């Protein structure tokens, strides 16, 4: 059973210069991957040192060679990727002209979104129209984590041990995640949503951490001026991934609290590169009908494939 994975990363060379298997160079090592795990397409993002963290025209210039780029790769294999923009979200008016960019003229299918801005999260009011866009484009955007900002780094994740141990605790280990559901919820409570109802946005990680808390979100995070429970968003606006962290207790919960039809599959390639993602489906206990959903029958629906 094949699938369409949509936490996939590439970088260009030049472009991080500016700013070794996540270089778009690098061909042949993503293919055998793909064939190997039975994935018939990755849906393609920028990794690490994404130009959408820059400032000004410099960020403009950037994200415009990322994707001019990428749109060439994807025209020499058409059937085995699709293209998520990066954008200049520090320049928010730019970034929405370029996501139309993307999206017409590129036939890209979403936008994927490292970390948040230079003055904080995109519930601000200078970000509406980044999410308007992508409403009025019928595409979904993928909230991704980055690196925390000094304050939180300092607080939270500088303790009593080693810099390494404070450094990988404040990325990966924890606190990026952390921060992109904190980002995810502030999305929801600033009622993006209610003035975008057909938007739909998509996080990884199983959810960052936003699952092991809907029911108690109901309960005690007060949200009266939203026409709906906080749980209700995440059901019906939000899709979560696996981002390649293939493991069953949090499949579980995810299925659980927004249900197989929400689920998306993704590797995170080639910062993971799952050597059981091509049977991991078929360990969870799942019907036919739930494997296909969750392989390629939610995501074909989501990019109109
Ligand atoms: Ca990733």
């Amino acid at each position: 059973m094949k699938s369409i994975t949509f936490e996939e990363h590439y970088v260009i060379e030049d472009i991080q210069k500016e700013t070794n298997a996540d270089e778009l160079s690098h061909h042949d090592e993503r293919i055998q991957f793909m064939n190997n795990q039975d994935v018939q397409i990755q849906v393609l993002s920028y990794g690490n040192g994404s130009p959408s963290n820059l400032v000004g025209q410099k960020a403009i210039e950037l994200c415009q060679k990322a994707n001019d780029q990428l749109a060439n790769y994807i025209a020499q294999y058409p059937n085995r990727f699709v293209g998520f923009a990066t954008l200049p979200i520090n320049e928010p008016e730019a970034a929405a002209r370029e996501f139309e960019r993307c999206i017409n003229d590129l036939g890209f299918k979403g936008a994927l979104i490292m970390g948040r801005a230079q003055d904080g999260f995109l519930d601000q009011d200078k970000y509406d129209i980044i999410f308007k866009t992508a409403e009025n484009l019928d595409v979904p955007i993928y909230l991704h984590p980055a690196p925390v900002n000094s304050d939180i780094y300092q607080s939270y994740y500088k303790g009593n041990y080693p810099e390494v141990t404070a450094a990988t605790f404040a990325c990966f280990g924890y606190g990026w995640h952390i921060d992109v559901g904190i980002h995810a919820i502030h999305l929801v409570l600033s009622g993006i949503f209610d003035r975008y109802p057909k938007l739909n946005m998509i996080i990884g990680h199983w959810g960052e951490f936003i699952p092991f808390f809907l029911e108690r979100m109901d309960e005690a995070l007060f949200a009266e001026h939203l026409n709906h429970s906080v749980s209700y968003y995440f059901k019906n606006s939000f899709y979560i991934t696996p981002s390649g962290m293939l493991t069953k207790p949090q499949f579980d919960l995810v299925k659980k609290e927004v249900g197989i039809d929400r689920i998306l599959y993704a590797a995170d390639y080639p910062y993971i590169e799952p050597e059981k993602l091509g049977v991991f489906l078929d360990e969870l206990g799942l019907t036919d009908e739930e494997k296909e959903k969750i392989s390629y029958t939610n995501g074909a629906k989501l990019l109109g494939l």
